[PDB]
């Protein structure tokens, strides 16, 4: 009697830990959402066989709405495990399942898997100089949401680096590209007027972390706005101050304006 | 040809993901370094049982240092796995050394893993509310760092999470404890007179991420600076301005005193 939060990890089956994998199974039954993220790697099918299991996948709202009623029932006779793409409490809202757990008098436990939050170290940017982060979402209608743009202000002032979480419709097929992402905050400038994402500002992409070959560039908006960074997922980072180790690895390996080496101190 | 940057994980040897697993079992060289953080949970032994491959460990000078004398003459002509605690690049030297495997033409992959980063999220704070990082370091000799309580303090004047790692003493596996931690801050704050730590900040413990039983606790430190918290690592949280949901999992989760529902969003 007890519930299992396992993240899969970042592209395919084999991103899920070794303690995962075992844990799952072991369990009774397997339930997993495929909303939160895109694991552009793999199948259900493949994620099936490696765990040896039959994946119950839910919708959002069966989650939000109803996980006390479709999962925490099950967890109070057996043992139960949710899976989720990379880790199941990054930029989600299931850290707010546990409290569900726990007030239906059923325990849960936590394992871990690659992130795309911690992944990004491999853009070359220093992790602990990244400030707060936020999504680009999709307009909705007439709804055009923008909080993200003061989000990269915010950094930009205080010289920190921006990580933007790219927006995702599972259920429309619908995940956001960087391009996508950069025109949207292209458009919030022009609004705003604030000088903070314009044709000259400096981005990095980073598509597909998790895979052997993730494409990784680096460079103005203006000549990376119309570039193919290949299929999603796709995460956006807009640089604050750069240390010339950064500099060094976005040239060498992010094909960036070997221009940004000199930096201005 | 090939150098594949492996991520051992948070805490034990399963920790590590399938990927990375599957990819060190089919290496030919296989190193290790053990002086950028620590397996906890674990030991060299366990780790070289699971892949089964007899594991080479490099100090911090053969790395940083002789990286390309050890590594890559051996990356060059066959299949060689460097592991590393946690997510591989998380840690800011480790990003050079792709550059390294570049220049010396050798093709470099990255496997990730859990980082602490990330795995803090099971914290119940919204990672995207966390803003710059720091780590809290031993004073020593002439030598008092205090940097990461200027971290806190703009963190906490933008409402924002700040993620302190503790120091360690990597070669002699020496662990700095939370309540060393808060009672350096508390230090600190005495000296600066900032407002920004004191007996009533409400702070966040996290031991053991990664395990199955880790320690997840939150209150005043007045409170928390003279609990156990249990074995290493210890992380420490100053959380900035909390969201009902966030304070929730505080309190249901962290055993954190209710006073902290009084939300101020
Ligand atoms: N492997 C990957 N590569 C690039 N971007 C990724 C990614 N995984 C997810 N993302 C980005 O982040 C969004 C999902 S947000 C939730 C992520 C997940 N909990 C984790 O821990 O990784 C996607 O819409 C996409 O923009």
């Amino acid at each position: 009697m007890v519930l299992y939060f396992i993240g899969l990890g970042l592209y395919d089956e084999r991103d899920i830990t070794v303690k995962g994998l075992e844990i799952a199974k072991k369990c009774d039954y397997v339930f997993a959402e495929f909303y939160t993220s895109l694991m552009a790697g793999t199948t259900l099918g493949r994620i099936q066989k490696l765990i040896g299991k039959e994946i119950r996948v839910l919708s959002r709202e069966d989650v939000e709405l109803n996980f006390e009623n479709i999962v925490l029932p099950l967890a109070k006779e057996n043992d139960v495990a949710f899976l989720t793409p990379g880790d199941p409490l990054v930029a989600t809202t299931h850290a707010e399942l546990r409290i569900r757990a726990k007030r239906a008098g059923v325990e849960s436990y936590v394992i871990h898997a690659p992130s795309i939050y911690s992944a990004v170290g491999i853009t070359g940017l220093h992790i602990y100089k990244f400030g707060k982060s936020a999504t680009v979402a999709y307009p909705e209608g007439n709804w055009f949401p923008t909080s993200y743009y003061d989000v990269i202000k915010e950094n930009a002032e205080r010289g920190l680096h921006t990580l933007l979480f790219l927006d995702i419709k599972a259920e429309k097929r619908m995940y956001m590209t960087a391009n996508e992402a950069m025109e949207l905050l292209l458009k919030v400038e022009d609004m705003k007027k604030g000088g903070v994402f314009t044709d000259d500002t400096l981005v990095v992409v980073l598509a597909r972390a998790g895979s052997l070959n993730p494409t990784i560039r680096a460079g103005y908006v203006k000549d990376l706005i119309r570039e193919d960074f290949g299929d999603p997922p796709h995460i956006l980072i807009v640089p604050g101050k750069l240390m010339i180790v950064e500099a060094e690895y976005l040239v060498e390996i992010a094909g960036a304006p070997r221009e940004i080496l000199r930096v201005n101190v």
